[PDB]
């Protein structure tokens, strides 16, 4: 039985135990200190001893397209860099903005900025953040070179690409050590994305299609992909940042393994309307997504507040390890 | 200059005249109000009297072209029938759903889903054998009555593929499966007959996913295409003379419709309901001026968004817009 | 085992059974037919034989201040005009917008028009709804008389004032059988708002005290007179639109009776936050404001959507029992 | 224009570093170190060097007055030692909370609150006399323990009344049981002692009320006024050099230290952590430019809305503000 009782700064500001004393304060401080727990776990049994080399610990982590919008991406950029996860799950806005954002840089702004005088400056919004026209510009010249190449090797060299080897190869493309797809393809992280078409990398597929016609993405070979990556797992972690296709893909995948062995998810999604986003990780153990004797932890906010926060507490403080 | 006033149950009990004094009551009643005035406007355009091989695309164009898009779960819920029965008489034109949203409408023909609680534990229901879905409750056997339906069409399709040059897409997968169940109560099977095109391009993500992986170990060979399915959507958006668009909850749905309509330098209509927020920088919680910003609606546009769940709203909706002009349909 | 089954339109628009299929449909359609069984359920016991007359069932309704602002005004004014319900629970600028609405109108508006703009051209926001500042100023007219006379009573006639006592004295000024407060006098029906003093009827009783210092709003006495509404009941019904200090006040009475055997919470709070507005019913249970043996609901909703259709569907279908 | 861009974990761990990183990552991150600025905006404007009659008062005016107010479960959380700090201080000036955020910081020097789960079912725990606040545990035993202590304070006040003279209110009994508790872990023990007054107008909903309830029937007599406390708090705000407003949550906390502001026409500074949604027309819910409209902040102010539980937020606000400048306060 443990007594709830917040940091107490008559201490001074003593950072690592105002961040441990987050487990005692309750509410969803009280489930951050949990999911600290839970990704510790993982990583533990990651490190225990026996392309991409298997671990004792598989972790999937997938986010939305707006914190790759946010400076989230630096977080991921940081773990994917340094192999600390095994599987990406994005949106395609995840995919692309990382990119883009190696040739301009998105830009603080405000929620309420009316839509009319923005799109008469062509600037477009994303929450209270800010993406030039120009950016996209800049991409159209970047990409439709290699959607040329990728065409040409499908129907001269037999490729047949999917998702995640078009995301493996823009990541090589942009041979950029700022990008989350750089740093995968280059540890063999597999990145699956079955909606890659919506978004700007899809304007340009469109666009691209009318004079270079044929190039095919098939979404069946990913999907055997990414189920394979669980169900020879040993040990299976889920960190998941937002709802929608990225949490139930991965969901989904642990549930031919009969389910994650630790899982975290940290959301703003509320259970009420029935939506998959807002369920709570329970649900997921009546279908057989988590297992039913894990301990999993959601906390709800928005993971730009605490995502930085739990790697902090997690993955940074074992770095040594995993070089 | 418009007051705030309620519906007065000294009237009794008149539930058109109740529905009508939302849009006085204030908050979102307000909205829904606003919400019932902006489809009546898609409809009413999309009745003025007024192509093929641009949209490769046997439909013909109206004056107003509309796209539905709602989440999976809705599909679960009882608001499938509502969707089924505006496909079922030709009242919207494009549809998109994820994977969930078209398979639960096929296994509904196979066998019921239940209702149950938001509360009850997950180790009891999976050693039950339930699935749960909010308040609602699969039987794992629902999905074996599925898979035993599905195997054979999966077959036929790996078969059409490699000798009769069929290029499969979710979308051609999914009028085909709607022909497939062949029965009334199906959406898309209405879809398929009144050639009401689905877009679904993560459409592995869910139990066709998991059917389509135990298959392909048994059958090697299916391809699914998403490219062809973005030409097959962004051109229904380019060559309308209106669009409208009605799209339930968020995600996927919500851009790919946005999307398409940026492509025709955006909607002329549209109406959101969805319980998502924007606080988070989600596209699920942006409001539609965002989408203003970029180019999916018109600045012209007097888009709504109402902040409820659809399972309560969108009957309603139905009821005093499509269900009123239900005989210029027909 | 009930089936999911939404209305078919195929039928035509048959209303009445449109709202019975909520029940069948799902989310929180589904717990709108549920709350209608229980609220039929609160009317069926009141309706049963054994100042204000006693009846089988008290029930209390409890909404916030800005459902008055709405036009569930009326709606509210309804179920106090015909005697259906017991006791109200409101915060003060439920009180005073109510009868601020018989001297001029609030208007719509939209939740995005500008503080500033506003501001200058004296124009308060509530919501999508605006308040001109003359509405204000029309509410001083009237009421500076009324603290008048009831500074006079209390010193010279012994009267000690309350929050219940000021709202039914202000009921029967405003004289007009469009305010919810005239009504609740009239049918003896007392209005509980310990912190009346939160808004424009503060803003008056503070200038007024200047002039004429002295009026007392004693708070003990209406706890024990909303308390003994709820010790002396033979059952109890909730009826909560909305959360705060409405909420907690009406459950807290009902505790001390081991609790309400019926309950339906109408709002849209979250429980994540550990907030009383947001806690699920069953949390209550724990504390014994609702029988363990209830079956309460919660519908996750707008109540100026919802309100409406579950009076339709209980209340005003049982009109004739009421007169 | 400031570009976006997250901390990065290759400089190590630095979590000055890091938190400072909040400002430029996005969404509520950016919110969070906007309220950053804001509060040290308040901070350093009450530092600048620079009346009893007029507001009734012993508290000595400084160049910022500043509001706190947090609803009542935040005192049941660990947030309770955050407020407490503060306080003990003497870094904000007036506190507006509701009757549990008053109740549960007395109780809590008899007895502590645990930690449990949302999901724990309620017949059970009320079978074993355990009462839940979202995720805590709060044993009846406690109640039980307060009211012990209470009754013969309750009497002493009612004694004090009808021979002293005392006109009691919510602001008076709360400084009252704070010199009671006599006990440096709580918030209203140090209020008193500087004279940092606390504002509850509805004093009587939660614990406090049941004591008072049922001594009232042994011991009857005793009045809690409202009418003073508005006096007294409205006059905080009138004859303030400038003002901040910080509020944890919604509720009447938030616009009772609004409307008092109002009488000044308007706060300087605002910050607001809360997770309340504009869409239901609640107060709790209203973004600050809706103050805006009525007064309550100024045209020229730069408000802030972080939305988030606070239970997560404020101590990291605390951290990068109030425990930065400990040395100017001491
Ligand atoms: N930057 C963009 O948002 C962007 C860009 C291009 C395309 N798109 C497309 O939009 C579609 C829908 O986007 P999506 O599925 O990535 O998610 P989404 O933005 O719709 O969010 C889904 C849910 O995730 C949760 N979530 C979102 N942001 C969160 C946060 N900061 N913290 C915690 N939880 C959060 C919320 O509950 C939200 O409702 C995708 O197909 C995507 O490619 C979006
Ligand atoms: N029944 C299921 O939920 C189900 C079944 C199989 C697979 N899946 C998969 O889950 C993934 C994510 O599901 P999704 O993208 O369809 O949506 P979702 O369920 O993740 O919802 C996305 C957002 O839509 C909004 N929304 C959801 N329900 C709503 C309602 N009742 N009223 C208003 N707004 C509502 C909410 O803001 C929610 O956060 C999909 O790829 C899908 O195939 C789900
Ligand atoms: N019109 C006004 O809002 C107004 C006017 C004068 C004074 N005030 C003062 O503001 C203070 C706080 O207001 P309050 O306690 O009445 O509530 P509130 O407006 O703070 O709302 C409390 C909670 O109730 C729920 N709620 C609000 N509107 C809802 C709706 N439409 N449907 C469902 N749930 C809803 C929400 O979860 C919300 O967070 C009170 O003391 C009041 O006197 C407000
Ligand atoms: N511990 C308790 O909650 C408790 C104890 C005794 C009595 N009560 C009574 O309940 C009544 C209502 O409680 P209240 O008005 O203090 O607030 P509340 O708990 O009703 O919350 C009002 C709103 O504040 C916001 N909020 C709450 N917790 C938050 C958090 N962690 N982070 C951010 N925002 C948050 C939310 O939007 C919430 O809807 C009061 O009269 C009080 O005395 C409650």
């Amino acid at each position: 039985s443990t007594q709830v009782r917040g940091y107490d700064f008559n201490r001074g500001v003593n950072y690592r135990a105002l961040l441990e004393a987050f487990g005692t304060t309750g509410f969803q401080a009280t489930n951050f200190g949990r999911a600290v727990q839970q990704v510790n776990a993982m990583i533990e049994k990651k490190l225990e001893p026996l392309r991409r080399p298997l671990t004792s610990c598989t972790i999937f982590l997938g986010y939305t397209s707006n914190l790759i919008s946010s400076g989230i991406r630096e977080t991921i950029r940081y773990l994917v860099q340094h192999n600390m996860v095994d599987v990406l799950v994005t949106t395609a806005g995840g995919v692309e903005e990382d990119l883009i954002k190696c040739l301009a840089p998105t830009y603080l702004g405000e929620f309420s900025l009316r839509g009319k005088e923005l799109r008469e400056n062509g600037i477009n919004r994303i929450g209270n953040l800010l993406v030039p026209n120009e950016n996209y510009c800049k991409f159209e010249d970047w990409l439709m070179p290699i959607l040329d190449q990728m065409v040409m090797e499908q129907n001269t060299e037999g490729v047949k690409w999917t998702p995640s080897k078009m995301i493996a190869r823009l990541g090589k493309e942009i041979n950029n050590p700022e990008s989350v797809y750089y740093w995968a393809q280059k540890n063999h992280i597999p990145v699956f994305s079955p909606a890659l078409t919506d978004g700007s990398l899809g304007d340009m597929i469109f666009f691209h299609s009318y004079k270079n016609p044929g190039l095919v993405l098939d979404i069946v070979e990913d999907l055997r992909l990414i189920n394979t990556q669980a169900i020879f797992a040993k040990c299976t972690g889920m960190i998941i940042l937002g709802g929608g296709v990225v949490k139930h893909h991965i969901a989904n995948a642990n549930l031919m393994r009969n389910g994650a062995d630790y899982a975290v998810y940290i959301n703003t999604a509320q259970e009420f309307d029935g939506s998959d986003s807002g369920a709570r990780p329970d649900e997921a153990v009546s279908w057989g997504a988590i297992r039913v004797d894990a301990q999993p932890v959601k906390v709800y906010a928005d993971a730009s507040l605490v995502f930085p926060l739990l790697v902090a507490e997690t993955f940074a403080q074992k770095m040594d390890a995993f070089m």
